[PDB]
């Protein structure tokens, strides 16, 4: 059965996107603490994030071995750039990225079909932070990001302080 | 006597209006759940209300059958538009709603002439409402709605976050 | 055109959404009429009215969550009017039962069928969800 | 001829009496298959398992109290075969689900039918007895 | 409406046969107390029924004047015969007579047609005393009475003991 | 292997042949319940020995899940006769279905020969069935039934009642 490998290197996949995603978030929090930024609420935002999505691929690993598969691991490639030049598009970029990361985890459930539907959970939550994710795109354009730096300050203050 | 058939219809009715509100407030609110739209305290707000108006209805057939009248349900119909297009324009169709639903709210209370005098308390209410909505208009205006994006943003925050 | 948010979401899954929330708001609308039937003098039990209006406001909550659900993917809200109830002989308080049991097959079942359309379409969140959504109303009033 | 103990017991309900008893009969086998569905490591949930085993207990506990009516009443009592369950996909878990639901909802039909036929034949005596059976069926996971 | 008259009457005649058979039930008792019959557990079973048709016909009574109707009283019938034979006959009796008894309390159910269904308790009783004294006479034969007096002493032992 | 499948078959059989019992001695109580025969105890015990069988035959079905089998359910039939004439019959053709049920449930033995040997309890048991209904039918037989009736209301207190 290619079953076993194929999920094997599914989760090989998974594993090294979710890193990815960490390493993104991580980027974009610290593009908002330098002085040239200076949104303190937009940095903590994509911090907590990075961590959420490292914490995601580690159980996956926990996975890998459980199920007795073998963990390969890539690299994790710089992200797309250094310079996110605005919280509106940092939103907007971590809107696709979830996007795209969700496509290989659904395709790793539809080729599961386990009994045990472990990943299921963080599918779920996926979801909610496509919702999120856009929900705060919505919010800072129609307040006239990314030209207007207030309207930035007042999102970085109003939605992402509470 | 038509009085026992004239009211027992005009609770009949105002059970319909009651019920067709709470139907409007319902659609307003998810409107602003929607990703494109983003503001969840105008969601929180018409979700409150449109229960309010319902638990009207419900007290409404109470007192349908207390004394001793039958209750004629009628279809309840779906609002005028399922796209509210702003938040000043779903105050402002609210404001509307509401004073056409007081208008029968007074029919009733005027042909009824009781001891009992049982809905005046919910009469009072409505007029509290009617001057909040009014209020809201007028503030969500003079900031600038609804082309100003960020106009609705801050008053989601700070009049319906309060 | 297309929602930001919108992934594996298909078009026939939102409409038959749509089509659930207005089931579920009908459902609660007939609970309703049922609660305030027992509530008459010429009836007057005041526990089933006590458990139908619990019922009524457990569907209009099921409905909303399913509004909910529908704007997280992507999909849009069109209501419909709710139909005022069909069910006419209330004379027996049995007929009232029966007027339930239809009701309530007819609702599990639509879930049931919004299940199969959700594997067709390869969508596990939405399976995830409807399995939910469905044991709540079946089991829910066990544990 | 006669039972000594009959008194306006038709012979349509003594009939429909003995249907209901081997569909109650029928209802207990297959939450006792589906019960040990749940049983097996492929599936493994002790929870369902658990439900199904004490709802197939219910109903063979109701197929008895329709028993013991029939010979109150004077009627006689036979028994048909039980017929193995005819539910077969069982895959999904959810399709256990709607055999219950087709299960239960036929159940309970019948019951209504039941309690029309008692209704036209005039005896006040069955309609009490199958208001209480049904609603014991439908409202006794509450209260 | 004869409704509320032909009611109140069917009350009227129900009262008097529940009494009735309260005398039936009081003669066959002491019936079995005579020394040439002694037959001390036959005795007490139908002195205690003849309690519960009492009790029957006081609650009819109460239920005449909760109803706002009024009591009309018959004479109360001696009982067909003060010889009752056997243990055997005596049950045979009554097992007619709670059948001719249930007729026409049959009768005052569905001419009633009540929301409040009162006696609909005591019916569901006299379908169990039917069963039983059926149960009892069924017994009592096949055992070989009337002839056999050890069978009807066996009986008013182990039967009619607990 | 066809050991797997000959014993995974030898359970589905023995699990119906289980079900069929407690079928019929559900049969059989209720025949005793009826007005025209009317016998408690004979219809507690086969109604207690139903649920045994029942018991049993649930206890099989864990078994077959335990041991990796598949549960192939078969009809329930009908037992042999809906009258059973007398309580020495019924007695007489307990001991029959007992001794065929025993029968195979010897070969689910001798073709398991397991270490964890599970059912030897419930082989056990039901030796000690056999010679109690044996028991029952010598003294019934002895007391003059089924011819007569007084026989089994005799056995059917002393007996049937301790
Ligand atoms: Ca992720
Ligand atoms: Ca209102
Ligand atoms: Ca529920
Ligand atoms: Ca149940
Ligand atoms: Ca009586
Ligand atoms: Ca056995």
């Amino acid at each position: 059965q290619n079953y076993h490998q194929d999920s094997e290197a599914a989760i090989n996949r998974q594993i090294n996107l979710e890193l990815y995603a960490s390493y993104v978030y991580l980027s974009m929090s610290y593009y908002f603490d330098r002085d040239d930024v200076a949104l303190k609420n937009f940095a903590k935002y994509f911090l907590h994030q990075s961590h959420e999505e490292r914490e995601h691929a580690e159980k996956l690993m926990k996975l890998q071995n459980q199920r007795g598969g073998r963990i390969f691991l890539q690299d994790i490639k710089k992200p797309d750039c250094d310079d996110w030049e605005s919280g509106l598009n940092a939103m907007e970029c971590a809107l696709h990225l979830e996007k795209n990361v969700n496509q290989s985890l659904l395709e790793l459930h539809k080729l599961a079909t386990d009994k045990n539907d472990p990943h299921l959970c963080d599918f779920i939550e996926t979801h909610y932070l496509i919702k999120e994710l856009g929900d705060h795109v919505t919010n800072l354009r129609k307040m006239g990001a990314p030209e207007s730096g207030l309207a930035e300050y007042l999102f970085d203050k109003h939605t992402l302080g509470d």
